[PDB]
């Protein structure tokens, strides 16, 4: 389809519990009302559902690999490294986020918030609880668990048994003010699916993925040299508004989900101490986006499988398509059906 959002504005989401039910079948939904068409969406849970029912135990948890984040660069473009440090626990962390040096500043608003994280960002390293592979839902938890979602990204684990943190695992990610994730997009241009479980906001840039191609051509002409899958490049909004590359802004707060779509360009950083939970996920409408992007999966299977008329061109290197990133996603397909039967 199309013109379903030609603004390609981040569409917000209030399900009730019945649309909540099915985790697939709202993702087809809000493609449908043309969410993908901005990159990222955000998801408003009904009140009766609850991930964790308390959040008191978490203080004893270990976070293997912290990293500090050292920021260099000047006038809106940044290089961020990630330098591992010793192991400690939440409560530790906890501490250490709401320490002065690492605390977050006073603020009239977003806009001065967002001022003073451009503006200190190379003074002080902050600290990153991230990429702990470990989940914080609760066992019996059957809507949009990000521990088991039952997408077709499952086809990896149940036909190849491959298993990829971060990918086929829940993240976590204890954040404190400043600490950053740099423009990206998700491993073989995936979808991933971020939920805020408590604590101070995390803010998004994201930029529609029919205008990812620009960003990518801005990198290579600051930096002559897919080295943004390096994932750390830091790029202001100043420089963006300024190169004309379009992009929308978000806040998520806690309890709010965050869908990033298919070659869907974001970054963004934290307002202060809070915990996030990741994963990715595909759909139907993923594997062409898979395809061209040869963490590296094999898309044999995807094709084998879901595309069996395209695998021999497939294998020869004779398909050549050009994605559209407003089609919406469908479903379900008889070669998914005929799959699921036979597991
Ligand atoms: C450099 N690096 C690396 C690159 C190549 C291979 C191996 C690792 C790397 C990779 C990942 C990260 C960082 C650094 C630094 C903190 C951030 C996380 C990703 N975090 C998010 C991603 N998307 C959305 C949200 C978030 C989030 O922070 O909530
Ligand atoms: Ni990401």
């Amino acid at each position: 389809h199309g013109a379903q959002n030609p603004s390609c504005k981040i569409m917000t989401f209030r399900p009730t519990m019945e649309e909540f039910k099915d985790f697939n079948k709202y993702v087809a939904y809000i493609e449908s009302q043309g969410a993908h068409r901005a990159g990222l969406a955000k998801i408003i849970p009904p009140k009766e559902w609850k991930p964790r029912q308390t959040y008191d135990d978490i203080d004893d948890v270990v976070i293997p690999a912290p990293i500090q984040q050292v920021v260099t660069g000047q006038s809106g473009l940044f290089t961020q490294y990630n330098i591992q440090k010793k192991a400690m626990t939440v409560g530790e962390y906890r501490r250490l986020a709401n320490s002065e040096k690492y605390c977050t500043p006073r603020h009239q608003d977003f806009d001065d918030l967002e001022r003073k994280y451009w503006k200190n960002l190379t003074f002080v390293s902050p600290i990153y609880g991230a990429d702990i592979s470990g989940s914080l839902y609760d066992d019996d938890v059957a809507q949009w668990n990000i521990g088991s979602l039952r997408t077709i990204l499952d086809m990896v684990e149940r036909e190849c048994g491959t298993i990829i943190e971060g990918v086929n695992t829940p993240y976590l990610y204890f954040g404190m003010w400043k600490t950053t994730f740099a423009w990206h997009t998700e491993d073989m241009d995936l979808y991933s699916i971020n939920y805020l479980h408590f604590g101070e906001p995390k803010s998004w840039y994201a930029i529609p993925p029919e205008h990812g191609k620009r960003l990518e051509r801005l990198a290579i002409g600051f930096f002559p040299g897919a080295f943004l899958r390096h994932k750390m490049t830091l790029i202001s909004p100043i420089i963006l508004k300024k190169y004309g590359i379009p992009f929308s802004r978000i806040t998520q707060e806690a309890g709010e989900f965050m869908i990033t779509f298919p070659y869907g360009y974001h970054a963004g950083f934290n307002h202060g101490f809070n915990c996030a939970e990741s994963t990715n996920f595909a759909t139907l409408r993923w594997i062409d986006y898979g395809k061209v992007a040869t963490v590296k999966i094999s898309m044999d299977v995807f094709v084998r499988i879901l595309q069996p008329e395209r695998y021999e061109l497939w294998k020869q290197g004779k398909d050549l398509t050009v994605l559209d990133h407003t089609r919406p996603t469908a479903l379900t397909s008889p070669e998914l059906s005929s799959w699921s039967a036979s597991r």
